[PDB]
């Protein structure tokens, strides 16, 4: 079938990350901001810099996993809003502040590699699920229209981490939509729609997890 949770309101809009390596934190807050509605129903944004600057198991602007992400929020209790904790674009020390807390996790679900079937099944009964792919092509950087499909993507390398907020088919093509955090100017809108069922493209469903709450 067809899946937007944007229609359903479990998506709040494209932000930008800047230079800072911090796709995961994006990636990782999206999955959690829809989760959040999920089980409230009210919807906030979450807060990038928390994760960057506190989940040491990762490496800040550097790079990092979603996974690290979602357990350091079960373990630290919670995770601040993005009021509360504001994005700055730069690697400082962990500023948490328990009273500015918005959501909370019991750990993470890990989709079985490479298994589009799977991703498939998760997005739509839970949410928008945590992915991973190679965002290195030339094509991806300047990807304005259509169902994104690159020869040359590499699904062994797992470069950039978004957000997969739902699933669709256009003109016969079927595809993942995405959302991306380089802006809305980056893409259509910050999003983009990325081949599905073809032979696991960019590495879509290699690394995709979501959090439980
Ligand atoms: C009362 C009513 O309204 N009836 C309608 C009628 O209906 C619809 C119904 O409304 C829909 O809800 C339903 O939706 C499909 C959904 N299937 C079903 C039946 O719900 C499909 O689902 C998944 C399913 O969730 C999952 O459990 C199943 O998986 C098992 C599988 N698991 C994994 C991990 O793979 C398991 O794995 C095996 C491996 O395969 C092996 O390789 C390995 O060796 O072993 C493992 C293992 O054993 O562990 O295997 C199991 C069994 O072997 C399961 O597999 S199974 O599915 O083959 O049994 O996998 C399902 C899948 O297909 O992937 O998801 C779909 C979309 O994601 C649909 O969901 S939905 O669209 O969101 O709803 O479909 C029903 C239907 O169409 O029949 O519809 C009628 C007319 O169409 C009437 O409607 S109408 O007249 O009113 O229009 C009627 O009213």
């Amino acid at each position: 079938d067809s899946v937007d949770y944007r229609k359903k309101g479990y998506v709040t809009p494209v932000k930008n990350q800047g230079q800072c390596g911090s796709c995961w934190a994006f990636s990782s807050v999206g999955a959690l901001e829809g989760q959040l509605k999920k089980k409230t129903g009210k919807l906030l944004n979450l807060s990038p810099q928390n994760l960057v600057d506190c989940v040491s198991e990762n490496d800040g602007c550097g790079g990092g996993y979603m996974t690290n992400a979602f357990q350091y929020v079960q373990k630290n209790r919670g995770i601040d809003s993005e009021d509360a904790y504001p994005y700055v674009g730069q690697e400082e020390s962990c500023m948490y502040n328990p009273t500015g807390k918005a959501a909370k996790c019991r750990g993470y679900r890990e989709i079985p590699e490479g298994n589009e079937k799977a991703l498939k099944r998760a997005v739509a009964r839970v949410g928008p699920v945590s992915v991973a792919i190679d965002a290195s092509l030339t094509s991806f950087q300047f990807y304005s229209k259509g169902v994104y499909y690159d020869e040359s993507c590499n699904s062994d390398n797992l470069n950039h981490a978004v957000l997969a907020v739902g699933y669709g088919i256009q003109k016969g093509n079927k595809h993942w939509i995405i959302k991306n955090s380089w802006g809305e100017n980056w893409g259509n809108k910050g999003y983009i729609l990325m081949a599905r069922n073809k032979n696991n493209a960019c590495g879509i469903a290699n690394l995709a997890s979501f959090p439980k709450m």
